């Protein structure tokens, strides 16, 4: 198994988006943050897997640095990626930032750290089919951004996860991979591309 995506080295990222690159690594991980309460979690100190306590369930200023720039890299990948691949990022609308309301969750999604997941209202964000095709390409592609990563540091396949061993069962091609999450990757792509249009940009293949 080999994951080699869009090569994104002879690409660069204009200073000028690095705004977005900011806010999108933001909302990715508010989405991320509700997902995690929403099946067993809670905020912890010291991680262990068993209680389902977790710190990085906690607003995107009071992450760690390892846990963050991780965060900013692969939000910096997936805008690399859309240029790799011949398409445009570009600000039009100048009030939707403005007109940018986020969800308020019920009173139980708080937590022990002051912390409630936030992401953006973007459900009134409709996408064109030339970009549900995109988002289903990306998806497919921040599987193996993530996958080549990970098999650097020496992560393969495993039945059982494990915390301290490069185990995943998840290191697998995109056939081989749980409808689950793959479509967990379209989702997450799906919004990241609501997020481009929430904060007015077009996307637009040159
Ligand atoms: N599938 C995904 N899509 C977008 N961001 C993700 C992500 N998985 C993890 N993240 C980000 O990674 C950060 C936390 O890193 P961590 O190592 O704890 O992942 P994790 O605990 O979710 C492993 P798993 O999801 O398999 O249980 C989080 O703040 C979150 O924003
Ligand atoms: O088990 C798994 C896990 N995984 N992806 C995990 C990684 C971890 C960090 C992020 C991440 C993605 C996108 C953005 N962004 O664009 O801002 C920011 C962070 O995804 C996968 O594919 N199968």
């Amino acid at each position: 198994f080999i994951p080699c995506p869009v090569d994104t080295s002879q690409v660069i990222l204009p200073p000028h988006l690095e705004k977005i690159r900011d806010r999108l690594a933001e909302n990715i991980h508010e989405l991320w943050g509700m997902n995690k309460i929403e099946l067993g979690w809670t905020f912890g100190k010291i991680r262990d897997d068993n209680k389902r306590q977790h710190p990085c369930l906690v607003e995107f200023s009071k992450l760690p640095e390892t846990e963050k720039n991780y965060n900013l890299q692969m939000s910096t990948e997936t805008l690399k990626t859309l240029l790799a691949l011949g398409c445009h990022i570009a600000h039009v609308n100048p009030a939707a930032e403005e007109d940018l309301k986020k969800v308020k969750l019920p009173k139980n999604y708080m937590m022990s750290n002051g912390y409630k997941p936030a992401p953006l209202d973007l459900s009134d964000v409709k996408l064109l089919p030339p970009q549900e095709i995109l988002v289903d390409k990306l998806a497919e592609n921040a599987h193996n951004v993530w996958a080549k990563d990970r098999i650097k540091q020496g992560w393969t396949y495993g039945i059982q996860q494990d915390l301290k061993n490069k185990r995943n069962p998840r290191l697998v091609p995109y056939a081989l991979l749980d409808e689950r999450t793959k479509k967990s990757n379209r989702d997450s792509l799906r919004e990241a591309v609501r997020t481009f249009v929430g904060y007015g940009y077009n996307i637009e293949p040159s």
